[PDB]
């Protein structure tokens, strides 16, 4: 129920050594909350959850298991009221969860940030973090100490937090510069070249150096043999192909058929292995005689085209572009849905016209063009009186060309005025709700950014080739930013202090 | 040049009737509006930008596939896709009728590749944007009026 990386404490050797032969429990309420939790005993599982330390990791996991028997409920053609149940226990898990963490936020925020990140021994080793993201709990890491967090392991080992950004432009652009940055309490280079932000800009200068050269060699004519921009774009996506595969096969399960459909899972991933394979097949095409040379030329323009677009990707590290561009991508579907009724008038019109003026055409493949050409293009400003009801010395007149203006009235004030303004009304009352779900979801994909830049190499996709071949010298041989190991004192420390925040909290909800 | 500099310089001191107007009590107000929706529409119009490059990248590669290099090249690629979204489509200008002249290697993507672009820059984004200035109107109209008294 629980997930892939999961291993829980009854299937240790050390536990089936236990009970071959056969004492007591460390943590007792712990087992007897995955009991009430599994046996869909509610009342006796909040009792429980209050009983016991790790409380904040308790309830995370019950919000999990409840989440997954709901599932498995509903996937089994069960009553269709335990669905309903199951949600409703994992939502009060979640609740209780996230005003725990505001408790403990608002009470002392060191404590509550060592509390988060701190390895969990009792639950197959993964912090409070891990364990809300696999439960995909969005409102607790949106929280504003989750936030701050991130922020914290987002910019590294540095100080700078007045004014980042143009400081770590500097500092990469010119290396004398590093030196002179504050950092926190030859070994100040290997930190600076470490910190997840660095690695990010150091990634954007090197995409956008590799625009600068690809729309290069498009716009110049192209020769016999590629030239040296030619061959750096090559590399470059040869080099991020590679990365790609190291990144499928340094996945989390250990099936081939099992990595792979669980890194198909973003869109991003698909639409760049088909980017990929377009170039490649347009690469093979353009070595060649001249019609293959010219359409390996179109291939490479279609493929600009997808590498352009997919600068909104970076674009959306910063606080006020994510959340733009994710609405952008639900208007789409609205857009979608109108842009049928429009295609369905324009058809209609298009059709009419085209049979009206010109009744002595032979059945050819042009019919299908003047249908959809001049009626699309008509509705963006570019509407003429001579291209459409010519003047009929005078050319000879068809029959019932007076009704092509008429249509066209119709038509244009069924398309101008009344479907884009409704289109716009749409739009405008239903946006409050998609700007609150686009701020939540960006906040918690912060997370899933910060992990994937902190597990990248240090040099970017161009020169990636060297960090690759040391990856085959140390096959053949997470201090900070995952987990956060910690002595007996602090683990007792934290256990107090959270027994604290637990007990202030249920006295405050009781007052 | 010094008459190009004083045709340029005479721009700001019209813009600067601005501040002259802000003494009225309802005008003061737009100004202080306008100054706010215009750092919304430059936050809405990089993206615009970014799309308007990508279609004028294609077209002009597709089209003219034997260019030296030169300076002119800058200028095709934001001169025609600016002018398009402003009413300015023609159907000669681009994608040409190619007696007839011969046609250039897949020259029928350019008209797709403007449907898609006019699509997502005059439907999409143009209403997504009056839908941002719409919808945080009355916390700016409020600021701005405590801010001009
Ligand atoms: C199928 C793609 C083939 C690519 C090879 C040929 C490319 C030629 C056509 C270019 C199409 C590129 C669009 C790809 C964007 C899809 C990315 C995605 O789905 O992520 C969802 C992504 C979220 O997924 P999640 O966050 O990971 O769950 O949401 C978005 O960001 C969508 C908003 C960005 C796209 C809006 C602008 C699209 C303009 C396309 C019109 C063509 C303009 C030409 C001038
Ligand atoms: C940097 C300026 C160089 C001027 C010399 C060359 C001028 C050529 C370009 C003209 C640019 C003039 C714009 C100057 C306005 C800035 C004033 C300001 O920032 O005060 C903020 C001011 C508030 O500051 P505060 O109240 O004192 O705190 O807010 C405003 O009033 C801004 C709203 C007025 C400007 C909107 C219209 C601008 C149109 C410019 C487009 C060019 C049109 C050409 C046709
Ligand atoms: C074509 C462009 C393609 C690349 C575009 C790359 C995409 C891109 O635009 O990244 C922006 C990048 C992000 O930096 P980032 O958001 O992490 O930094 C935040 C920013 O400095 C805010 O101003 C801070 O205060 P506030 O929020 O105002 O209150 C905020 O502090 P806090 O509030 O969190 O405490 C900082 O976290 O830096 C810039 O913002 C502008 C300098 C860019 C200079 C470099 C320009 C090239
Ligand atoms: C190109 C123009 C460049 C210069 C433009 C200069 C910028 C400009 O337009 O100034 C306007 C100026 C301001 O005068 P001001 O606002 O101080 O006077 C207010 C105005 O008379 C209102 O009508 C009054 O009542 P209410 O508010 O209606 O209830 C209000 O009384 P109260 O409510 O406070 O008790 C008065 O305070 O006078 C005019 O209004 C129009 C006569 C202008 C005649 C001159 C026209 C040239
Ligand atoms: C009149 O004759 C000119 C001649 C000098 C010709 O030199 C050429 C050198 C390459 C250069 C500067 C030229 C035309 C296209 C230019 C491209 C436009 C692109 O735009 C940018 C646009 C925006 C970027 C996002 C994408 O790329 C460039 C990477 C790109 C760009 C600036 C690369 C540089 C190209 C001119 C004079 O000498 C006697
Ligand atoms: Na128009």
């Amino acid at each position: 129920l629980m997930g892939g990386a999961y291993r829980c404490n009854y299937t240790r050797k050390r536990f089936r050594t236990l009970y071959h032969n056969l004492n007591h429990f460390p943590f007792p309420f712990h087992e007897l909350m995955v009991w009430a939790v599994l046996m869909k005993r509610q009342k006796m599982a909040l009792f429980f959850w209050q009983h016991g330390e790790e409380a904040m990791a308790k309830a995370l996991v019950a919000c999990k298991l409840c989440k997954a028997m709901a599932h498995e409920a509903s996937e089994n053609d069960m009553v269709d009221d335990i669905s309903q149940e199951l949600n409703h226990n994992s939502r009060d898990f979640g609740q209780l969860a996230v005003e725990l963490l505001d408790q403990s936020y608002k009470q002392d925020e060191q404590l509550a940030m060592k509390l988060l990140t701190y390895e969990l021994k009792n639950w197959s080793n993964a912090t409070c973090l891990q364990l809300a993201v696999a439960a995909k709990h969005r409102d607790f890491i949106a929280h504003t100490c989750s936030q701050m967090l991130l922020t914290d392991m987002w910019m590294g080992r540095l100080r700078m937090r007045k004014n980042s950004g143009l400081k770590v432009i500097l500092g990469i652009l010119l290396p004398p510069s590093i030196l002179s940055l504050e950092f926190k309490n030859g070994r100040k280079i290997y930190e600076f070249y470490n910190a997840p932000i660095v690695k990010f800009w150091f990634y954007t200068l090197a995409y956008i150096g590799y625009l600068m050269l690809f729309n290069y060699i498009v716009l110049v004519k192209m020769e016999r043999w590629p030239s040296t921009q030619e061959w750096i774009v090559i590399s470059y996506i040869f080099t991020l192909g590679i990365e790609k595969m190291r990144e499928i096969l340094m996945s989390e399960p250990g099936k081939l058929l099992q990595k792979v459909k669980v890194w198909l899972q973003e869109y991003w991933n698909v639409t760049d292995l088909i980017a990929i394979l377009l170039f490649s097949v347009g690469m093979i095409l353009r070595l060649q005689d001249q019609p293959f040379r010219s359409d390996g030329r179109v291939i490479y323009c279609v493929n600009i085209i997808y590498w352009y677009i997919r600068l909104l990707d970076i674009f959306g590290v910063n606080k006020y572009l994510g959340p733009y561009v994710m609405m952008i991508g639900k208007m789409m579907i609205d857009m979608m849905y109108f842009v049928i009724i429009m295609l369905v008038v324009l058809m209609s019109f298009g059709v009419a016209r085209q049979a009206i003026l010109f009744p002595n055409e032979e059945p050819s493949w042009k019919l299908a063009k003047n249908i959809f050409y001049m009626p699309y293009w008509m509705i963006y400003g570019e509407v003429f009186a001579d291209q459409i009801d010519p003047p009929c010395q005078l050319p000879p007149c068809k029959t019932g060309a007076w009704i092509v203006p008429a249509i066209m009235a119709c038509y244009l004030l069924v398309a101008n005025i009344l479907l884009v303004n409704l289109l716009i009304a749409v739009f405008n009352n239903t946006f409050f709700e998609v700007k609150s779900i686009s701020n939540q979801v960006w906040k918690f994909q912060r997370y899933q950014l910060i992990m994937t830049f902190h597990e990248r190499p240090v040099l970017p996709p161009p020169l990636i080739i060297f960090s690759h071949m040391t990856m085959i010298f140390q096959h053949v041989c997470r201090d900070y930013g995952l987990k956060l190991f910690i002595t007996d004192d602090e683990l007792k420390k934290v256990h107090d202090f959270e027994e604290q925040c637990i007990e202030e909290y249920f006295r405050e909800k009781d007052d």
